[PDB]
């Protein structure tokens, strides 16, 4: 028998969401805040179909810490659900949602990408404009003030600049332009904006330290940031209390700092977790580093890693997708297998009742293969 | 003989009690170390916190995802749990899975400790106040917005003896020995009581108190509760879930007397995430606000915008109450300890259990079955 293709995986703080072929969205892990979208508030230790979105032709899903977002191109609709405080759902109120509701303000808009932080969200349009909503106490919305926004608003600072992709951490935000410029704004106290100081910004400010390179992508962890250049070089900045910047030490960096141990690899995907980091090379090799108390790094132990270590998979099958949560990691491989590792107490690994795992464990429910090495 | 429960405190998803015989017990969510047992696992039943055996603890106080306790004889304050923004006070941001002394407070005579989400405060016997932790909205009251990893004195209170303090998500309140009421920190929902929605970086005196002196204050997540010298209860700040208890859902920017309780004398108050509890001088406990998980304890799952009495078997008098984010704890005159509301992290302490919408006895700590 054949499973559905996993088109997209996204990890939240304690939950996990996936879009499968056949217009099917499934969610598992912590459900207490309505982030799973199954109507109730219970955790689900196994991938569970999100009926509410059946036949809504969803094209992508993105998790925030304790909420989830999804959008449909054909429907021209963005849906949101979960913890609602500070307007992170963008419905013009602070109500939690335990089932998906469309973001009226985004109806009819052509969405290119969506990013979710802890308490704020951003959407990039096909034209390259950006709209943001949610908590704004430190300027993370990039609107020039510090007032929360319960509805999406355009970032006027970016007019005339085509944005390629955006990313969001706990309370900071980053972006890269089509022509390769890197921006940061929001809470900046650990150097995570990349601007060379520890001060907040209320509008996007361009990062002028990029190793002389244009930047193709950016990702945010909780209080650290990661970017990849046009040459596939990897840069990290912000907090490194747990070694999550990956430079072989525990020092913060206030400007982008090239990760020299990966200088001979081309990075194709990046993801930032609460206190850990993942980077995926063009040859499908996954590297992880940072906090590993619960084994979220995936290297077979529970010791923190301040330098990149290759995460190994059965038969060295290549990885094609990776997403970091707060205490867990998810990955999709070339064989249409899904793996999870790290903390399992909210069911976020999706493998039925389970202890925590410190190396990749297959999610049989979503995978072609069965358990290996048995 | 069941040890008497002396003090109960509820965190966001955890529960902590001080028992006679100098032992601390903790249960509920354990993932951030807030239980203090060294591991990171939830405990469905009250579990003795061995590291504090024989430390002569006199009080415990829960923040959202951390816990504080102090000893008079040892002149020591301890903290453990989620460490971010310096909420534990040890000069760093490290989580702690077992209690450690807050060195900065070593030898200080402690009158009271309050814990919010990400910041804490200690009042000294002399009425001075020290604060530490997150400060992005001025909640430490130090006149800036820089987080502090160690306790710092609130100089704004020099010459003003503080009686008691309280801490919400990112706001703080206090009452003075003379009965003046103060507010500071994040103020966006009117929860400072100052008549507006602006933050304050230093304490500001509440000037509209119905011409009354205040003896107590407590903070919920984004609301604030105070009690006057005449036992009158006032609430202010957020009432989206009816947590202010006035019968409507409008926010109040200044303290507002809860008229339904005007004939009662309130002896104890507690603010939860989105609900509230008030205990009368004659042992009647009233709850109100958000009730999705049954945390109001009225035997149902509907929100309650006016105070409703929490019923116990035979109307046995309640002597103590403490609100969590989705649960509530109480102790009664019969030395029973009840818990209700959300149970998924084990916070009710009744062993593996679903949620409860009316008080359930904690057999491990209680006389009655």
């Amino acid at each position: 028998a054949p499973p559905r293709k996993v088109l997209i995986i996204s990890a939240g703080a304690s939950h996990s969401v996936a879009l499968l072929s056949g217009d099917i969205v499934c969610s598992w892990g912590r459900g207490e805040d309505g982030q799973l979208g199954h109507g109730d508030a219970e955790d689900r230790p196994s991938p569970t179909q999100l009926s509410a979105l059946d036949g809504h032709q969803i094209v992508s899903v993105t998790c925030g810490a304790d909420h989830t977002v999804a959008y449909s191109q054909s429907g021209m609709e963005v849906y949101s659900w979960g913890w609602g405080d500070f307007g992170r759902l963008g419905h013009g109120n602070s109500s939690d949602l335990f089932t998906p509701l469309p973001i009226k303000a985004l109806h009819g808009i052509r969405i290119k990408q969506i990013a979710c932080g802890d308490s704020h969200c951003l959407a990039v349009t096909m034209e390259g404009e950006v709209q943001s909503w949610g908590r704004n106490q430190n300027g993370q919305l990039g609107l020039g003030d510090t007032e929360d926004s319960l509805v999406p608003q355009k970032i006027q600072a970016f007019e005339g600049i085509r944005i390629k992709m955006v990313a969001a951490g706990a309370e900071h935000t980053a972006a890269v332009t089509e022509d390769g410029d890197l921006y940061g704004w929001g809470w900046g106290r650990y150097g995570n904006l990349g601007l060379g100081d520890r001060t907040d910004r209320l509008v996007p400010e361009r990062v002028t330290s990029t190793g002389g390179e244009k930047m193709s992508m950016v990702a945010c962890g909780w209080r650290h940031t990661i970017s990849v250049s046009y040459s596939g070089a990897l840069y990290t900045y912000g907090w490194s209390k747990y070694g999550q910047l990956g430079h072989g030490d525990l020092e913060d960096h206030l400007i982008p700092h090239k990760l020299e141990a990966l200088s001979n690899s081309f990075i194709s995907q990046i993801s930032g977790g609460w206190r850990h980091t993942m980077a995926l090379t063009s040859d499908g090799k996954l590297y992880g580093w940072g906090w590993n108390k619960f084994g979220q790094v995936g290297v077979g132990n529970n010791l923190d890693q301040c330098s990149p270590v290759q995460v190994r998979f059965p038969d060295d099958q290549k990885v094609v997708q990776v997403s970091c949560g707060w205490r867990h990691t998810l990955a999709v491989t070339e064989r249409n297998n899904v793996f999870a590792w790290g903390r399992g107490t909210n069911g976020q690994l999706g493998i039925g009742e389970s202890v925590d795992r410190n190396f990749p464990k297959i999610i049989e429910a979503l995978s072609v293969d069965g358990a290996s090495g048995q």
